[PDB]
């Protein structure tokens, strides 16, 4: 069975508060908090790109996993904001990390990308093909944000999260997963010709609130478990109201769902690993815990994973 | 075992000859043919994007495979020129094809992308996760070509190729594969700030000529076969001189290596499936044939696959 050996993240140091946003666009601290739950988000410096954030998250994950970069068989980077289209971020961090024998590809599934990546790594490991797969979710959404548009400029932050996937001692590891997509919703969330994110917020909300909880129930069902068997939920950190719908569907207490949207905003593919690190650093997730992760993203993509934590 | 159920392609109708190039840049028909072997290449119309070419290739592959789009479990599109970063081409063609239950992600491994994709599909099928995986290699390189630069504007064409991957009756299917990358070479082939392909042609040549043949030998070795066991070689169609080096390393006759670079140029991830369709339409590849495919790409990525043809 494939499981998670270690996780790391990179959080940019610059804090962008709602009151910093109040200068830039016609918004209010009250409106942002009430509708999204965001209070702050982090913004990468002008010389810090997805590759810089990804190497930092990757180094921390490798250190936590006790895995050397030279031992990686595969590097997968989920991003829609690479430094450039080619060379990919995965190729760039393969060089900077010294991961010589590793293959490298970037994958694009928007905010569901980290889930697509972990599931992809799972397939390569359980077939016996590879042993160690590095999966990184990284976004510099600040580089594709119309900072004049109050409807989106208050939603997005920057960051990177990373996990080393590998074989774990059985009972542990990824128990089940679901990956999905619905190209019909492509009109509702797209990058326009100015490389600016355009979103139909109402439509994306309707879709997310009903799909997040359903993907969660599916992976619990596929794992042969019950809702009471879930020890922690790590949702994509886009909107506290969407996150709350998933918590209700799973009948989980407030303290069993990771909440970092208020401090980092929506970091797209980086969101789930960033939240994972937060809970692991607070000691709220322990070996043997059943953890459900779930995300939705642009293009209308989604994914969910049920994992029993530990090696 | 996972194998290839059917293949299709889309070739743009507009032909760009070397004599059309002679008006545009300071080049000559003699120089292009002598150094690359290219005589013509195809250019997609201004209203034809990667998604349009990918749906066309996908439809032809599904028809040849006798697979309905509604039965696809996964859509993988290898491209560095999507219509936009999100929604992805895979999401776009998931909608246009009516592939409702299918998940969808784009992958980025430059000219090696189709190989990364087929191997990825192989992992999902042989684990029993999925049954039918659509893999598309598509590029509109004309949209990232500096048409003022004679060093690259004579190298690239547009196109799409597609394969349906699924379980095949054993003895058949993908016997072995190799995926690789070397981020060190990222400086030699990259997209610059104008979305123009910049290349150190001499360096990329040195790398490709020695890696194409070596990847080929590796996958033959991993399949437990000999060089005499190879019935056909389908190399990435970037440069006839690079292709010839691979043919020599495998001791193969001229008529057992696919050559379409002279008519389509370098189509990056689309190159191998486009050549596959060409040989299948000429009846040169038959069930039971051992086919080796191999490619190299920007970021310095590479891949090779040995497949026994048939279902």
């Amino acid at each position: 069975k494939a499981g998670i050996l270690g996780v790391g993240r990179y959080i940019p140091e610059k804090v962008l508060t709602n009151h910093d946003l109040e200068k830039m666009v016609e918004t209010s601290d009250e409106w942002i908090r009430t509708r999204t739950g965001i209070e702050e988000r982090r913004i990468a410096a002008d010389d810090v790109f997805s590759s810089h954030m990804a190497v930092a998250a990757a180094k921390n994950a490798l250190e936590q996993a006790e895995v050397a970069a030279e031992d990686l068989d595969m590097i997968l980077v989920a991003t829609v904001t690479p430094d450039q289209s080619f060379p990919t971020v995965s190729c760039m961090i393969q060089e900077q990390l010294g991961a010589k024998k590793a293959c490298a590809m970037d994958i694009s599934a928007a905010c569901a990308g980290f889930m697509y990546g972990v599931v992809t790594g799972k397939q390569f490991i359980e077939s016996g093909t590879y042993k160690h797969v590095l999966v990184v979710g990284v976004e510099k959404l600040s580089s594709i944000t119309d900072w004049e548009d109050r409807n989106t400029a208050v939603l997005f932050g920057d960051g990177a999260g990373a996990a080393v996937v590998g074989p774990v001692s059985d009972d542990r590891g990824i128990l089940s997963f679901e990956l999905g997509a619905d190209g019909t919703g492509g009109q509702h969330l797209y990058l326009n010709e100015k490389r600016h994110t355009i979103m139909n917020g109402r439509e994306v909300f309707k879709f997310a609130v009903r799909q997040m909880g359903e993907s969660c129930v599916n992976v619990i069902e596929k794992a042969g478990l019950s809702k009471e068997d879930v020890d922690f939920l790590i949702p994509h950190q886009a909107n506290i109201r969407i996150m709350e719908a998933a918590r209700e569907r799973l009948e989980l207490p407030v303290e069993k769902m990771s909440k970092t949207v208020h401090k980092y905003g929506n970091t797209s593919a980086a969101s789930i690993p960033i939240s994972l690190v937060e809970e692991l650093e607070a000691g709220k997730i322990k070996d043997g815990d059943v953890v459900v992760m779930v995300g939705f993203g642009g293009g209308l993509t989604w994914g969910a994973i049920a994992i029993r934590w530990g090696r």
